[PDB]
């Protein structure tokens, strides 16, 4: 317990541009204590150096799991256990559920299915000369591919994003209170409707069949904790990669018109993004289960640690010129996905969604341009992005 | 116990080029029973998936540590226990006491010196017209490198080459051991020399200070054994990379003359290197500790699982046209370093040693050449690399 720079007291200039601050810091440090901003500003150790976020992602001696300690977070009333909040032997076996899923093979056969789904969005879009890309593009494939995976597509979306949104930027502490009990319902509701149809030859379909045998593979409340973030964490992440692609792009027009040029460049620029403006900007809950250190620094135990997983993909140690965005850039190991046992299981989808997204919207739109300025950004620590991006071709 | 694919069928062609079996294996699926080339021909489940590989590094239910299951290889009991044949929390502890020292901040301190070295070498070299590469360059400066680091101030280099090689690539039973034992004597003798010597702030001088402290924080079975690793996994690896570095843009005339016609391109195209040519080839001892799964397959409790590093690096599914060496190739996750809690200590330091070396070499050998056969490949599936590599400038 000592010196706390507050994070609130950069203002809005801190959430728009989280960056030179990340950078001020890393010149005195690796790991620093930090008062998160507002709402519901919370304090731990955030990691902002690139080999210290990758070495605390493998640290055996940080757990996800506060039941160890005697809290209980909502998520985890609510929802249930799900991947993020489990350590190994739980973590194993529930992951082991889902891994076949994801593979680059079975998520290259989606290929065809993201393809039409993008065809039709931009159709849609297209002939109205101008839009938000997120309303009329960036959120809805996203949404439409991660509910035909599943599979229930008859999904009320609205609902189904409004609540999503608010459990990943919390606006305080009611409206959060009262969204996860909503979409715990919502997902109660959601998968007995699932296990009265009958022969669901689908992910979810399986994950039920396996919950009502009578082994542990399954409990129901981690049922619906896997849909949770099944459902979840599909969404916002690539909503976000797909619009801070675009945007990014628009406001680096020496490169845009570098890849239009050659569209060879298109994934490596994808890459670039994700180095860049990483849609997660810092990574989910960890605490230290026992006494350790991570700089030079004495980590106690309980103390949480944050990993600043965009505020890696600035160190110049790893990442030369940070603060530029280059599509030719040396090949860059990022943390966009994190490292280790937590590795994103979207990782391929993610990058499959995107650059199809990407490409046909490039091919599609030749005067794509902003027009002008992006909306809101979301609060709290967890999401790099902007809700609307007005855009115009 | 199953089918084997028995490597040692395939003849000198494998151990010259793997890659087209490799191919062929990760076209079935990405992992497989197999019987290691001879000598000592060993049988285990190879992983030859980048997906998997990754997975595999990271799984929680994988130990390096034999003892727990009764059986003690010539490495552990006669050098003692290290980073690679523990688990956490022995693992956790060891690497604690190095992790500072093989930082980004402070090998980068390092860049004038390791110049400093690799110009000594090239102005002593270069006169003479031709040479062999890895006695004149490639295999002086990672020696010199990491002694001084340690630092072990004046080492016998034709001795410890000979034993480090053969406990990297055993010839056969009786060498091995043997090799061992006489490092395991040179190191003990090495280490005494600095114990009777004025105490300087360096390495092993931290060393064993904490030996003498003892409260099992380092025992001095756990000290000959780090100074073991560091010596030898410092010096094979890196001299290989160099090799491997300069035969592959040599035998790829295109390539090099892009990077002669642009050195901004030397990281990109090191980074290659590591992928197509990794010095390691296949990770070190994981076995099984309880029953699971890799891609679907079944490993049963104590069975040995190799992950294949190179494997991955070919793999179409990560790299698209793996078998092209791509100076130019965008957005390219290799495993040439492992991953997970394991992941290399000493990468920074290999990566600042090779692009040095390289550098210097290209810009004062602007006719450099094959010339002409190269030198035999150790066996075994630690190393990718041959041992003499004759060239003329
Ligand atoms: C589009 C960009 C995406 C990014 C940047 C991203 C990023 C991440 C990151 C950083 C983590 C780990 C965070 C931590 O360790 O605390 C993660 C985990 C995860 N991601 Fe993603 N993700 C993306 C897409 C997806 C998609 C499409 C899905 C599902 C369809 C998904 C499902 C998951 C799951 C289930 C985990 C938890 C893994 C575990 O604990 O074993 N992600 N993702
Ligand atoms: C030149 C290229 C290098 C490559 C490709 C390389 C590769 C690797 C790999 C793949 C591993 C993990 C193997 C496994 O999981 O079984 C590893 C571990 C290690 N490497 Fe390297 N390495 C290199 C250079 C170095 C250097 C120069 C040093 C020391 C100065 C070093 C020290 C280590 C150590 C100490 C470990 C063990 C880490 C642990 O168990 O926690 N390496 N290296
Ligand atoms: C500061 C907000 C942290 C809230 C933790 C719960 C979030 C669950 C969704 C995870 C999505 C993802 O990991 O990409
Ligand atoms: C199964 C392989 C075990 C080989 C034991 C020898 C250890 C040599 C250390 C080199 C480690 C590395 O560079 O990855």
């Amino acid at each position: 317990m000592g010196n706390v720079i507050d994070l609130g007291e950069y203002g809005a200039r801190f959430t728009e541009d989280p960056y030179p601050v990340y950078a001020e810091l890393r010149e005195r440090g690796p790991v620093h204590w930090v008062r998160t901003p507002p709402p519901e500003a919370f304090e731990g150790w955030l990691v902002v150096g690139h080999e210290e976020a990758r070495a605390a992602l493998a640290d055996p001696r940080l757990s996800k799991d506060g039941t160890k300690k005697g809290l209980t977070s909502l998520d985890v009333e609510l929802m249930g256990p799900y991947l993020l909040v489990v350590d190994p032997p739980e973590h194993t076996r529930l992951r082991s559920l889902v891994a076949r899923a994801f593979t680059m093979r079975r998520v290259e056969a989606l290929r065809p299915r993201i393809q039409e789904i993008t065809d039709g969005l931009l159709d849609e879009m297209l002939p109205r000369g101008r839009a938000d890309l997120v309303d009329s593009f960036a959120y809805p494939l996203p949404i439409t591919v991660i509910c035909e995976l599943l599979g229930v597509p008859d999904i009320d979306r609205v609902t189904f994003r409004a609540l999503s949104n608010e459990i990943v930027a919390p606006t305080g502490g009611d409206a959060e209170l009262a969204a996860y009990e909503r979409l715990a319902a919502y997902l109660d509701e959601l998968i007995d409707d699932k296990r009265s149809t009958a022969p669901a030859d689908d992910l979810l379909g399986d994950l039920i069949r396996t919950r009502a045998e009578d082994d542990d593979r399954l409990s129901g409340e981690e049922l619906r904790a896997m849909a949770f973030i099944l459902l979840v964490a599909g969404h916002e992440t690539t909503v976000n990669l797909i619009t801070n692609g675009v945007h990014t792009l628009l406001t680096h027009p020496d490169q845009l018109a570098a890849l239009r040029a050659d569209m060879t460049l298109l994934d490596g620029a994808v890459e670039e993004v994700l180095r860049f403006e990483g849609p997660v900007e810092t990574a989910t809950y960890r605490y230290a289960a026992e006494s350790m250190e991570i700089g030079g620094t004495a980590i106690a135990e309980g103390d949480p640690v944050m990993i600043g997983l965009d505020a890696a993909g600035r160190d110049p140690a790893r990442h030369p010129d940070p603060h530029v965005f280059d599509i030719h850039r040396a090949p860059q190991g990022h943390l966009a996905f994190g490292h280790g046992i937590h590795y994103c299981l979207g990782a391929p989808l993610a990058r499959l969604e995107a650059r199809v997204a990407l490409r046909s919207l490039l091919e599609r739109c030749p005067d794509l341009a902003l027009d002008g300025p992006p909306g809101a950004r979301p609060p709290g620590m967890l999401i790099r992005g902007v809700r609307r991006l007005p855009v115009r071709w």
